[PDB]
């Protein structure tokens, strides 16, 4: 599908991805204003992002489920020699925008952890990786329904793992990551445990993973962030357990958070543990 750059109709940005501005428009070729609202996301760049965009809208193509973000079309991009991938709008924003202003409850929160994973289950099956699964990339369609955005950094696994290059959300990384840079299926699950401890404190800033392994690490030495980030981890330190999260949420948290990746469940072992707790809970 083909949207024609005459009737796109910027309303306001909506915020920054990976390679690029993702801008709110309004798509009227009657000029009436029935025609829908869209989510248009546009590359900036050097030749090493080229190469990703095109990789990004290519994937988003070929992605089809309920909890992942609905491709639209594409828009010709005179004005950059480039294409604008358009997809649905979510007016209610990511988790990280939304959970600050709005007392969500617990079982809820269970839901969409629930969701996040059939939507990443589906993605591993796909044979992709997402490699910033994070609440900021957690777009909320309704107070019941998530979908996951950005696949910015997201990758074809041929080999059970992707080789990463030296931007980084080394926050939300697996050991494997940080240290030796392959990004396992399982590297995934690991940052879907960061997402969930984002989730249970929602996404207050105060308690965000940056700002909590800043404080174990300090900020003295800079240069050796990652590698005091590795350490610590390796070591068997972790994230705290956030205000009113049951313990067992937290086990499951901590399992997402094994050191070797082999010990951690996929998506799919998830699925049903979630609907579990989340129907206890409910
Ligand atoms: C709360 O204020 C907002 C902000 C952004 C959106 N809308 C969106 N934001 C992203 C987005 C991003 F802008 C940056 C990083 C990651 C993202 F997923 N992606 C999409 C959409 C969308 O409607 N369709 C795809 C809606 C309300």
């Amino acid at each position: 599908t083909v949207f024609h750059k005459r009737y796109l109709k910027k309303i306001r940005d909506l915020g920054e991805g990976h390679f690029g501005k993702v801008s709110l428009y309004c798509y009227d070729p009657t000029n009436d204003g029935t025609g829908e609202m869209v989510a248009v996301k546009a590359l900036k760049c050097g030749p090493q992002h080229r190469s990703g965009w095109k990789q990004e809208i290519d994937i988003l193509r070929t992605l089809y489920h309920e909890h992942i973000i609905k491709y639209k079309g594409c828009c010709e991009d005179q004005g950059e020699k480039s294409l604008q991938l358009v997809m649905e709008y979510v007016p209610l924003g990511s988790l990280r925008d939304y959970l600050p202003r709005h007392s969500i409850g617990l079982a809820q929160l269970l839901l969409f952890a629930q969701q996040i994973c059939e939507g990443m289950a589906y993605l591993h099956a796909q044979h992709y990786i997402h490699r910033d699964l994070a609440a900021r990339n957690v777009l909320l369609d309704n107070d019941r329904l998530v979908k996951i955005g950005d696949f910015g950094l997201a990758k074809a696994v041929p080999h059970e793992y992707y080789r990463v290059r030296e931007d980084s959300p080394v926050f939300w990384y697996a050991p494997e990551c940080l240290k030796e840079y392959k990004f396992y299926y399982a590297s995934d699950v690991w940052s879907f445990g960061v997402t969930l401890y984002e989730l249970l404190t929602h996404c207050d800033s105060s308690q965000s993973p940056p700002t909590k392994f800043l404080e174990l690490i300090g900020i003295a030495q800079g240069q050796m962030t990652v590698l005091r980030l590795t350490e610590l981890l390796e070591r068997g330190e972790r994230l705290p357990r956030p205000d009113k999260c049951p313990c067992e949420v937290y086990h499951l948290m901590k399992n997402c958070w094994e050191t070797e990746a082999s010990f951690r469940p996929t998506f799919e072992n998830l699925i049903p543990i979630l609907k579990t707790v989340h129907e206890k809970y409910q």
